[PDB]
């Protein structure tokens, strides 16, 4: 019933596209207990959240089909990396975020694999979370939060506030806070910056799966060195999203109530489509 325009991509759960229904929208068309799962996400309906309008599952094969937007964040920074995405802007779209990770995560919803691809930006100054509930249901590691990392099978929202943060930091800076090409390496390049936990700042952390008392010792690093030229307040609200102990990382609605956000506004992005 689809007439597909063209590939705008392929995600860890199979191909999207562009794509018209037959009989004029104009959507996204990906191709990937499940069933009923994916069902559930299509009530999970906010203005920050991709909306899911309809599950099709014909011979085996199952489609899912969203509103569909024209850009996302990974595009619109490397396309803004010359003179970089103006602060406001930087401060709208992490707000608006937050808003949307606020209501997934009070319908007991997790994104888990937060990153840049999946957020996807309008004209109109808005931007979405794209895969909601997916996961539930080479691939980068850039933004894994440490306890997944140390090997937590029951891992919390707090999961999507760290990757939040890394994305944050990424849109300020113009590059990765922690762009690691193994496991080991996404470690340790957290560590050499945010200091190797210990029991003192993460209770349990020793205990933990993955966790090897071998681990290097290394020290933690000031703020101010990692993310300029953020404010005394961004980097706050960043350093909460960055904590190891998840039970201390800031939640989604607590963060929308940070100083940060006192004088958060909605500027029109510039896209060239
Ligand atoms: N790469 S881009 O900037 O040109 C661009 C990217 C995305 C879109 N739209 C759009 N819409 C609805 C859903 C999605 C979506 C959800 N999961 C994925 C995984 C891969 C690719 C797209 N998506 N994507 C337009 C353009």
């Amino acid at each position: 019933n689809f007439q597909k325009v063209e590939k705008i991509g392929e995600g860890t759960y199979g191909v999207v596209y562009k794509a018209r229904n037959k009989l004029g929208e104009v959507v996204a068309l990906k191709k990937i207990t499940a069933i009923r799962e994916i069902s559930l996400l299509k009530e999970l309906n906010h203005p920050n959240i991709v909306k899911l309008l309809d599950v099709i599952h014909t011979e085996n094969k199952l489609y899912l089909v969203f509103e569909f937007l024209h850009q996302d964040l990974k595009k619109f920074m490397d396309a803004s990396a010359l003179t970089g995405i103006p602060l406001p802007l930087i401060k709208s779209y992490l707000f608006q975020l937050l808003q949307g990770l606020s209501f997934c995560h009070s319908h007991r919803v997790l994104h888990r694999d937060l990153k840049p691809q999946n957020l996807l930006i309008n004209t109109e100054g808005a931007i979405k979370l794209a895969d909601f509930g997916l996961a539930r249901a080479v691939v980068t590691l850039w933004y894994r939060a440490p306890e997944i990392l140390l090997g937590c099978k029951y891992y919390s929202t707090a999961v999507d506030i760290w990757s939040l943060g890394c994305i944050f930091a990424e849109m300020v800076t113009r590059r990765a806070l922690f762009p690691g090409d193994s496991e080991i390496d996404q470690l340790f390049r957290i560590f050499r910056t945010l200091g190797t936990p210990d029991e003192v700042v993460w209770p349990g952390v020793t205990s933990m799966p993955d966790y090897k008392p071998s681990f290097p010792k290394w020290a933690r690093q000031d703020f101010s060195k990692v993310v300029p030229p953020l404010d005394e307040d961004g980097r706050s609200l960043l350093s909460q999203m960055l904590h190891y102990d998840p039970n201390k990382r800031i939640s989604a609605k607590a963060a929308l109530a940070h100083p940060f956000f006192q004088d958060v506004t909605k500027p029109v992005p510039h896209l060239r489509l």
